[PDB]
RNA sequence: AGUUCGGCCAUCCUACGGCGGAAACUCCUUAACUCGUUCCGAAUUAAGAAGAGAAGCGCCGUCAGGCCCCGCCAGUACUGCGAUCGGAGACGUCGUGGGAACACGGGGUGCCGAACC
């Protein structure tokens, strides 16, 4: 559901400063209306330009090619009930937006932090040798094999319409 | 440049060093008359022209105190509207608007209007 957007903005031009500077950002958001709001949240803190005093020049939407599985490293900050913290996370996904979906669900589940509690500092691709987290690194290898981690899930699902049967089914492994 | 009468009432004030005076303003000289000092010609009232740039006044100066403008401080402190956001609470968070002060660093240091020499 996440999407990559590039936003340009600038302070409204005046007599003291004709041709103000242009600032660009990369944003991940579910749509164009949330993305432009998040651009004004940062430009107000980092550059002290409220939304009343500036204008947005573009909301570029960028669609990425998948088809191969890469590593990503996300540097972010979030807020808990006792303060603010920094954190680095690693994930394997096919596009950057999909890697941000995975991050937001792990923050929501293990830290209970929602979307507006989180500021993304950095998102970059990480080559296989340079990985630093054990979970990701296991799969950055040649020849990884494991048996199915939950084959019971197949059997139960079929038993939701086939409510009564004549023998208890097996779980092939 | 100067004197009398004013407007706005320190970018004009206060302190200490300087520099100036043809004219002008001042300081200054006098106790007959006028009038005056809880005592005193100090002040003030009258009458004058020997002397002055020592003061006041105008100008210049000072890592000067004050005062005045700008930037920073800072989209920080605080706050209007909305929330079946978090927390035992005290309190905090997010969305959408408004937005300081102290401190700090650089600059500056009266102008306008009538009449006369
Ligand atoms: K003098």
């Amino acid at each position: 559901m996440m999407q990559k957007y590039i936003v340009y903005g600038r302070r409204l031009p005046s007599e003291k400063f004709p041709e103000p500077e242009v600032f660009r950002m990369t944003i991940y958001a579910p749509n164009e209306i949330v993305a432009k709001s998040r651009f004004w949240y940062h430009l107000k803190s980092l550059k002290k330009i409220k939304r009343t005093h500036g204008e947005i020049l573009d909301c570029q939407h960028i669609e990425e090619n998948g088809d191969f599985v890469k590593n990503f490293g996300v540097l972010l900050r979030y807020r808990s009930r006792v303060g603010q913290h920094n954190m680095y996370r690693e994930v394997r996904e096919t596009t950057s937006a999909r890697a941000m979906d995975k991050v937001y669900s792990e923050m929501a589940g293990q830290c209970r932090a929602r979307y507006h509690d989180i500021q993304i500092i950095n998102v970059k691709e990480v080559a296989d040798e340079d990985v630093r987290r054990e979970k990701v690194a296991m799969f950055t290898q040649k020849g990884v094999r494991f048996p199915h981690p939950c084959p019971y899930v197949h059997v139960k699902r079929a038993a939701r319409t086939a409510r009564f049967q004549d023998r208890a089914p097996h779980v092939p492994q």
